[PDB]
């Protein structure tokens, strides 16, 4: 990330600290939790609203020392008042602006926000799980401010969970009790705390909506799949992702050794000796070295991250993923709660930044073999069958004689997001009670209001609606400003936060109290449907046939002779 954006960020960081101070009040409040009393503070927003803020609430034991890499444990109770007027630190991770490691191993906290601590009826409880490829992210308000949401009468909760190797290291040896998915198990324990405590903040524990974006969407889906959380919440919103996306799980049991070796480990490849090195190593050193773990073979086959959600190699008491995600959909309790899913209109436009450092990647579309789903392609991607599947991908996205950068980002829309959505819907239909799933497509493009991911994807002065562009209309961030109430940006904030709160309350996302939804008839998808219908959210709200459908079906055709793998 460029020096200019570095300094620009530094200045906004300084600005945001002073704004946070100014927007704080002297009105402190004490709430009960099952672990003891917590002191919150009231804060202001730039739209002159106010909300009660409880930050730094622990839902787990700090996972340091002997707890590193292991499943979370319930926290120790206290008798007194815990100060929850300030944010805790984020999971150890690489800062995408600076490039330096930041955060702490003491990161297992959640935040609770609400405009009214003593409501006259118990309110819908919304739980946000942040994305960031399972390697970055936070529940800090300089990125995920509840300011827009607290206009509505809900209780909003933003959690943290362990990222990267510290969250998702996985070892085969059953004796060492590091099966993997510690970060997902963090998420589970946070949910159990929310189930059992949200009533003290005016939340209705029988009406809980979990939602997330990207890795947060995959997480939300994982929380809908595991037996660990059965009945814990009642609605889910999968924003631009799910658990059968190709980036959303990996078999990383060998990569522990690689990481130890990178960090100075001397000795042999056996799990015990590897684990002991990794347990004494500096958290920052391990996280700094994660970038280098993936081999060139793996990157070529589009493995995105070294460590992440995995099929655990043996079953433990706190086990979250005992089989591959596709196998888990077939027995998922989550299939039978109301669900909303959706994508932006140009998801892959995200990859522009990566495309600029690696022009050669566009030549991959010449045969498209590297984008054939892994389970179908052969090792070297050279089998005649593989070239044939590659060809169906190429016919679907390459528009001219020679492939373009837009052809590439278009393919990425489908490789990373739309095709996995299509596979999940169909698979889910075969194993569900028949609760509704609603589709949206977020199609609203603005450069007047932005979020920090635009800095990462080099999205300055770029048209079209990329992955993460929609977060801007759900959460306050330190790059935001106050928008006039007549502005198309403000209206979208209203529509977006309104639909989500509407879905959270009733399990049905439609309301005629939302501006623009007058002639909207938003039906759930049926298994009988050959064509998906979605609400397309632009300046106007319009029900349309999913535009990506024809390409979606092309991808499906690659499974013609392998319908069992679909």
């Amino acid at each position: 990330v460029s020096l200019m954006e570095k300094l620009k960020w530094k200045i906004k960081c300084i600005e945001n600290k002073f704004l946070n101070y100014r927007l704080t009040t002297n009105e402190t409040v004490v709430a009960e939790t099952e672990y003891g009393k917590v002191k919150g503070v009231k804060r202001l927003t730039v739209y002159d609203d106010s909300y009660y803020s409880f930050e730094g609430i622990p839902y787990a034991q700090p996972p340091v020392g002997e707890l590193r890499f292991k499943a979370p444990q319930r926290p120790t109770p206290w008798d007194g008042v815990r100060d929850c007027c300030n944010h805790k630190d984020k999971s150890v991770q690489v800062d995408f602006i600076t490039g330096k490691v930041c955060g702490s191993e003491d990161c297992l906290y959640l935040s609770v926000y609400t405009n009214n601590l003593n409501p006259e009826t118990k309110r819908p409880v919304l739980v946000y799980i942040h994305g960031g490829g399972f390697i970055i992210g936070e529940n800090h308000r300089d990125m995920y401010g509840p300011d827009y949401f607290i206009k509505k009468d809900v209780v909003l909760i933003n959690i943290q969970y362990r990222l990267g190797a510290l969250g998702f290291l996985s070892l085969n040896s059953e004796d060492l009790n590091v099966p993997g998915n510690a970060g997902l198990k963090d998420q589970v324990m946070a949910l159990r705390w929310i189930k059992n405590n949200c009533a003290n903040f005016g939340g209705n524990p029988d009406n809980i909506t979990v939602f997330g974006e990207s890795a947060g969407a995959a997480s939300t889906h994982y929380m809908m799949l595991t037996e660990q959380t059965r009945g814990l919440f009642h609605r889910g919103i999968l924003m631009s992702g799910n658990a059968i996306c190709p980036w959303a799980n990996t078999q990383c049991q060998h990569r522990a050794f690689t990481l130890a070796k990178l960090a100075g480990y001397k000795g042999e490849d056996n799990d015990k000796d590897v684990l002991e090195f990794l347990m004494k190593a500096k958290p920052q050193d391990l996280i700094k070295l994660e970038e280098k773990v993936l081999t060139l073979e793996e990157r070529t086959n589009k493995v995105m991250f070294p460590f992440g959600p995995t099929v655990e190699p043996y079953q433990t008491a706190d086990c979250v993923l005992p089989k591959h995600p596709r196998e888990m959909v077939k027995t998922a309790w989550g299939n039978s709660i109301p669900t909303m899913m959706g994508n932006t209109s140009y998801e892959g436009l995200f990859f522009t930044s990566i495309l600029k450092q690696m022009p050669l990647l566009v030549k991959e579309l010449e045969t498209c073999v590297n984008f054939v789903p892994s389970e179908l392609a052969d090792a070297e991607r050279t089998a005649p069958e593989t070239l044939e599947m590659g060809a169906k991908i190429k016919k679907a996205h390459v528009t001219g004689e020679t492939p373009t950068a837009d052809n590439f980002m278009d393919l990425c829309s489908h490789f990373y997001f739309w095709f996995p959505m299509h596979r999940l819907l169909q698979l889910r239909f075969n194993h569900t009670s028949g609760t509704p799933v609603y589709l949206y497509r977020f199609d609203f493009d603005s450069e007047d209001l932005i979020n920090p991911y635009r800095i990462m994807r080099s999205g300055r002065g770029v048209k079209g609606v990329s992955h993460t562009d929609e977060l801007t209309y759900f959460f306050w961030n330190q790059l935001a400003k106050r928008m006039p109430k007549e502005s198309r940006e403000y209206k979208t904030i209203e529509r977006m936060t309104g639909i989500w709160t509407q879905f959270a309350t009733t399990g049905n996302p439609y309301s005629n109290e939302i501006e623009g939804m007058e002639n909207v008839s938003w039906d759930p998808i049926e298994k009988s449907d050959e064509v998906y219908k979605c609400l397309n959210i632009s300046d106007e709200l319009k029900m349309i046939d999913v535009p990506e459908m024809g390409k979606i079906k092309q991808w499906e055709s690659m499974f013609e002779k392998h319908r069992d793998l679909f």
